């Protein structure tokens, strides 16, 4: 996985790819303050699939 | 397979800009049958925001 800062529509694109079929929930808040202002791993990103 | 997959990618991105700060919930069921085969405006997409 790209060990990078995922911000704006780049964050919803990743979530989209990782969560596949499941779907996901996007909430400008804790996913932000850490996957954007910080770096997240496949792992951490998967906390947002439905 | 291909088709709806490509299409949802285009939708999450449209729901990012529309929804803004209320975020959203993406579920490949409801949405894609509605908006992949026919055009769906920004107007129509806010159905889908939180
Ligand atoms: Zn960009
Ligand atoms: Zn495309």
């Amino acid at each position: 996985f790209v060990n990078q800062h995922l911000c704006g529509s780049h964050l919803v694109e990743a979530l989209y790819l990782v969560c596949g079929e499941r779907g996901f929930f996007y909430t400008p808040k804790g996913i932000v303050e850490q996957c954007c202002t910080s770096i997240c791993s496949l792992y951490q990103l998967e906390n947002y699939c439905n």
